[PDB]
């Protein structure tokens, strides 16, 4: 019975979160770059609705959510989720492109609750971002996706400060999750022994969202990836020299 | 049968409701506890919930009570260490030996527990969960004690599940103020969630975690937003008093 | 003998920054907002050069660069400093000022780290970025702020890990710092018992530049406010409803 | 004199470091060590360098430890705990008595020596300094009784720092790879930073905390990077190799 808001629905983690709230009797409205899949999905979904548009602009998150309110008649529940990769300072990667990154990984999630606000505050409903372990370790050359990624972490502590105790908000940070066959060496490497599945971060949403004394956190989903120490020639793990 | 679960701690508070927990999904399940009134009371009249008495703190009653376990419900699919116990520290001058207890029950009671039941747990591919505090990472005054023991279970967490990973998933959950025994309003209203936490709140994760596949290693933190709230004296509701 | 390049350099704690370089040896060149009190900074101190701008600002920051090469001729550390407070989702934060917040306070730092990579590499030099301690803990209306910090925290492992071995990189989080008499309230509630000065901040930057194991790091200098678990009622604190 | 330092530890590795980096600072400091030859020869000639041989996993040796010091030194301004003993953990079925030998040597030892030294290093405004490890915060298999200590004594740090302030402050450094005794091309390219940390390392950052006044409570990381790394199978020239 809630009104279900997502961004980048129509693919990926963001599909199934879309398709588990269906399953639990919820309307679910999404916006996403590709009309095309997005169209698709939403077809003969009769509470399932898509607008087509790009997170990074302003005018249309104020346009999405005026569209959502139209379907949905309510907003209880929004999930800020964004899966666009980047380079970063090895690549030399411009401010402009830098930029781009933060407007659909960090600044929609900021403005989308606050477009939200009065509306999640009035049904006492939730916000879940989704982030990624790449807020707290890095590869070479992610500066981008990192600096979005942290940012939503520490956003989402503050907006579950500024917004409890009628608002709820938490964060998952996924590691590696399928979104499109694997090496027994991929598999193994991870120490819950397989890869991700969106269904993996989806059941985290939902439970999440029927929660009431979680608020302010981030949790890792990445099958203890990041807690695994690692050094050169010790304990299965090796470093090569190009 | 179902699951076959073991709970230290079980008669009571966050251990009794996971307990309960675990019986309405199905489970068989066996907890040790100090107080034998209140855990035999528990345990009166419901079939699959076996309760043994004895001391966490003692090695030779932790071997004992796995093999009790063992016996009634003879298979060991989840392991939940949860011992609430809180102490003093170093204000109170908390002698050496006062400290070491709080650790027996702790922090060795749940390694020693995860190495009687490792062969068993592997095989079966099960689950550990251990509860920790936010204590273990914000301090009040004179806690030294609590503390150490909440740090290291979190700390044997991430090591027990790169261990026994990919066959034994290991999480821990963090529980901040849960009552366990009428409140003010300002009681509530400083907690950012607005409300004092229950047992059931972590015992829904108790029996989440359990179900995931993709989660190991992680410390999650269930207590209403508290710790992320930055207090400052005089500054958004919060003050400092000197007596 | 180092070329060091500050932001936020007139004031504060960018101010005693550039002063303990100076003190060190090194030549040091700012960017500030303020002409006046910047110039009168710079004033009668040959080493040390003051440059006009807002680093919100990608030109500005290119301009900045190819002045601190003209007047120190390397680029050895890089000081990332900007103390903009905001206001957050309670007060409505307009879209275009949470992303000014960005500008200044995650977008600079990775621009001058882009403009400066090379030199630095060459150098074997060192990037070191000012955080908050609102970076992983929340007062409420901070969203802003909180979405900066927290993307500089994870910029700095980023960037850490792209220029390693070469650049070592790490952030500083300060607590409350005297930027301009206190109650005892107020200094007896932080542990450490007094309020934190802009030297506690400079002497852990210029600790860190000489340190060379340590990368991709965050420090709290906060007096230890932060390990302080707080609950209404009990160890002296109370929580007062209006 | 200058200041009154006790390390543990001392006779070796970072310890010895530690010792040497306050003794040029001109202190006077007494350290125990297990390993009564290199530590009497560590000292001898050097008359503000006191040895006191002895097992820290003891609390009787503890209060003779300190009562030694406190003749020696006549004050106590710094304590630096720091236990390098590894052990192994569940996969080796570590038994229950050697789990708490690392927890007494790592975490029990930090907490009395503490506790003892309370009086005197409130009196002065002192300093404690505890040494953990990286181990605390991610593990390798086999870790969990080093991980429990190091868990522990992170969590011990800001304890004590809550109970201590504001006249005592108290802060961590956690190291990752010291080099305390050749290594390959791969070997320290695999570290973001490109280099093997030293026991100078670590020992700057001691003395570099005791020196500060605002930072307590606090776990400074201290291992080149690597705990930043994140590292996946095949990419970005990490491989995971199955036996
Ligand atoms: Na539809
Ligand atoms: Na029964
Ligand atoms: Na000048
Ligand atoms: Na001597």
């Amino acid at each position: 019975n809630r009104g279900v808001i997502v961004t980048g629905g129509g693919h990926g983690i963001g599909k199934q979160i879309c398709l588990d709230f269906l399953e639990a009797g919820d309307k679910v409205c999404f916006i996403d770059i590709d009309e095309k899949r997005s169209a698709d999905f939403a077809k003969e979904r009769p509470n399932l609705f898509y607008f087509h548009g790009d997170v990074a602009d302003p005018l249309t998150l104020k346009k999405f959510v005026e569209y959502a309110m139209e379907k949905l008649q309510r907003i209880d529940v929004l999930v800020n989720n964004a899966c666009r990769g980047s380079k970063g300072i090895l690549s030399s990667l411009l401010y402009e492109e830098f930029d781009y990154i933060l407007s659909v990984g960090l600044k929609a999630p900021y403005e989308l609750s606050r477009l939200c606000r009065d509306e999640l505050i009035k049904n006492k409903g939730r916000i879940i971002n989704i982030a990624s372990t790449r807020a707290f370790q890095s590869e070479p050359d992610s500066e981008a996706y990192a600096s979005a990624k942290g940012g939503i972490v520490a956003l989402t502590h503050a907006l579950a400060m500024s917004l409890g105790p009628d608002v709820l908000v938490n964060c998952i940070a996924p590691g590696w999750i399928n979104v499109t066959e694997f090496t027994q060496e991929d598999c193994a490497a991870i120490p819950a022994g397989k890869v991700g599945t969106p269904k993996d971060i989806s059941n985290m949403v939902l439970f999440l969202c029927q929660q009431d004394f979680i608020t302010g956190e981030t949790i890792i989903v990445d099958g203890g990836m990041s807690k695994r120490m690692i050094y050169h020639g010790d304990w299965n793990w090796f470093y090569k020299i190009d």
